[PDB]
């Protein structure tokens, strides 16, 4: 029943606060989502004035109920199967050498809107390190999401990284571990072990004053055959 809601383009609305080494700031999100085709067209603002960490680090905290399942893989696909009530999607974040961000979102529909509600809280950030001294490129990031089945919680476990360039030329790595657990008590899909193929350009609105993000997004899922 959950798919059904994602054949078409379906609007999205993301919310986030956040609260890093005490800089509070909240960013608001618009766009569209095509699940036919794995593509997510969005555009953040920051509402609160200027981001106080770099908008890379928030782009996987800023939707995987958009992912292309194919469809010989659809039987695994929970995201969508939580729909329309929804998941909370839990993250603890690692940047290697810096600190972490803890995430917890509730992402369900609103209505004909898939809205993403997120609380975030990072700690033990260096004043001088790649996130608060914004030292990170602003380009593009690509990974996969390794997910698994959580059976005791009627969910999925995932755990990533992602390769943030920085400036100087090294990397900035961002250890993610993730948990999603519905939000109403009905079946969902407990998926096989697969991942999510995800590739995010991010780019700038040239007639935006706001500190903003566009981010062109395409996720896919993989890895059964």
């Amino acid at each position: 029943k959950g798919e059904e809601l994602f054949t078409g383009v379906v609007p999205i609305l993301v919310e986030l606060d956040g609260d890093v080494n005490g800089h509070k700031f909240s960013v608001s999100g618009e766009g569209e989502g095509d699940a036919t085709y794995g593509k997510l067209t969005l555009k953040f603002i920051c509402t609160t004035g200027k981001l106080p960490v770099p908008w890379p680090t928030l782009v996987t905290t800023l939707v995987q109920c958009f992912a292309r399942y194919p469809d010989h893989m659809k039987q695994h696909d929970f995201f969508k199967s939580a729909m329309p009530e929804g998941y909370v999607q839990e993250r603890t974040i690692f940047f290697k050498d810096d600190g972490n961000y803890k995430t917890r979102a509730e992402v369900k529909f609103e209505g004909d809107t898939l809205v993403n509600r997120i609380e975030l809280k990072g700690i033990d950030f260096k004043e001088d390190g790649n996130i608060l001294g914004h030292k990170l490129e602003y380009n593009y990031i690509s990974d996969n999401v390794y997910i698994t089945a959580d059976k005791q919680k009627n969910g999925i476990k995932a755990n990533f990284k992602i390769r943030h360039n920085i400036e100087d030329g090294g990397v900035q790595l961002a250890d993610h571990y993730q948990q999603n657990t519905p939000i109403g008590d009905g079946p969902v899909l407990l998926p096989d072990n697969h991942y999510l193929s995800t590739q995010s350009a991010l780019s700038k609105d040239p007639n935006e004053k706001r500190d903003h993000m566009v981010l062109l997004e395409f996720v896919t899922a993989a890895g059964i055959t």
